[PDB]
């Protein structure tokens, strides 16, 4: 242990995430190393390894140099799946291994995602401080000129720093939206309390519901306030059954993907194939509307569990979220 | 009573169903019974015909040589008090009187629905087969065109068969629909396990609920295939709040009633006087959907009835339909 060295490790794991290894420690563990051969590091006797293990195996896993959404039901169940052996290591020696051995066959995203909500949530990772999303993978939160800007820089072997950009609009009260440090927050607020966390994972996250009720009335609020201070007027609430009033183009481009797919203004709802329908909102939007009105949640069996108390708020979060 | 027997009343009840029968004995049967003195042949002590008789006599059935859809509320039950007489004789004397002395003052619709049902489900139907529909009331099962062709033959005494005809649109997936075949399974399918049926008729059918979720899913299906055998895609799913994209003309006229009146296409769905509101379907399909998706439906005492097992898709059969 240490931490100066789970530490290093980490610093380690994640330098130039987008190619192979040239940390040759971790390249032999890469290569040698079988996740399968002494279960007992594990506290699982490994399970969550067999499991990831049979799907790099029938390889069935999202490829590498490729994208990820935290939205995708697959890529999350797999990135997911990292997050659940790294769990149950008793040690250092097992970690290192598999985010190692992993880091050099998984896709990256899930291999991020994962090394950072197993550093966060583990027994396992007290010591450390995580580098910023920011500079591990700068797609997601550089501009997609000054990302050009690099490219040149490399392709030139000529270093330097570009500066970013941003009478129009209401990329007013973008300095808010655009900053790097609440870009960090609002991913670590849900990292810290995952939408998907089970209690098996080792212990319960306290109020996340009114936590999640709250965090964002305060992004909701701060932001309104920002707009004040712009001579602009508090946001429209959205509606399904009207139109997508504001709409923007990012300007802003995936690593491995493209560019991000811009939204012209004054655009009509469509369903959208593989997620959901617009209807199937609205009557989301209804049933909650219902419970809240009622006095009760109504669970699976028909049972009525009320929600005109304290708890209340946080039962609601559960079911908005 | 043989069944070349029963049979031969049988085709002879529906020959030339658009006027008064030529066959003697259902004549002088047409005449002189009375289907109210010996209500001994009724297993009901003649409650069946007792009701027929009434209505028949403030003169309150619908007119001979008249259209009728099944779907009318009226039409269908007089349609249906036939059948109840048909149903409570013990043997064919009684069958024989009534589908004669109805055959000849009840509209043919009613009469042609009456006697099938009647001959499908009563005890005392067994050896008989019924003629093709196609073949005893043709103007619902062929063209226009051909029927006129038809009543010119006849108006000119020469005969002569004719060829029927079905670029421009999906009148290309029209074979499937138009089959005379289909159709008849169409309607017996409907005759055999009936939307209307009470147990007090006498037996229950089965899992008329999946039965019905079922036959419908395989015409889907077939509907299904044969579009993809024609370079065709799949088919919209129709909704209430958009329009109808594709209408047609069917070209097709009733015996006494006209022609089959037309849509044009990309029309609004029209709130329909005396079936009932657009937005009344919406809300059904509502209350529907909720119970598929609560676990339960909920009876009118406000019992909620599990349909989380394998009764479960009948239970949703008999609401649905
Ligand atoms: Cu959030
Ligand atoms: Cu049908």
């Amino acid at each position: 242990t240490g931490n100066a060295q789970k530490q290093q490790d980490i610093n380690h794991l994640l330098d130039k995430i987008y190619e192979p290894t040239k940390y040759p420690d971790l390249k032999d563990i890469a290569e040698n190393f079988n996740p399968l051969g002494d279960t007992s590091i594990y506290n699982d006797h490994g399970a969550a390894v067999e499991t990831l293990m049979k799907e790099l195996n029938d390889h069935r896993l999202l490829e590498q140099r490729h994208w990820y959404s935290l939205f995708n039901t697959r890529q999350r169940k797999e990135a997911l799946m990292l997050f659940a052996v790294l769990n149950q290591c008793k040690e250092w020696y097992c970690f290192r291994s598999n985010a190692a051995y992993f880091r050099e066959r998984m896709n990256e995203g899930e291999f991020v995602y994962a090394l950072y909500v197993s550093v966060i949530h583990s027994k396992l990772g007290d010591g450390i401080v995580l580098p910023p999303l920011y500079q591990i993978t700068p797609h997601m939160f550089t501009n997609s000129e000054v990302i050009d800007k690099a490219y040149s820089a490399k392709m030139t072997q000529k270093p330097g720093t570009f500066n970013v950009s941003f009478k129009n609009r209401e990329q007013r009260v973008a300095y808010f939206g655009e900053d790097i440090g609440m870009n960090i927050h609002h991913v670590t607020w849900h990292m810290d309390f995952p939408f998907w966390w089970e209690d098996s994972y080792g212990y319960h996250l306290d109020r996340k519901g009114e936590l999640f009720f709250w965090v964002h009335h305060q992004l909701t609020a701060r932001f309104d306030f920002e707009r004040l201070s712009n001579w602009l007027d508090p946001v429209d609430e959205l509606h399904w059954d009207r139109i997508i009033r504001e709409g923007f183009a990012p300007l802003t481009s995936y690593k491995y993907g493209g560019e991000f797919p811009v939204r012209p203004d004054n655009i009509h709802f469509e369903d959208v194939d593989g997620v959901a329908h617009v209807h199937d909102l609205e009557i989301t939007e209804s049933r909650i509307h219902e419970a809240i009105d009622h006095g009760y949640i109504t669970d699976s069996d028909g049972h009525t569990i009320d929600i005109r108390q304290p708890k209340g708020i946080e039962l609601l979060g559960d079911i908005i979220e």
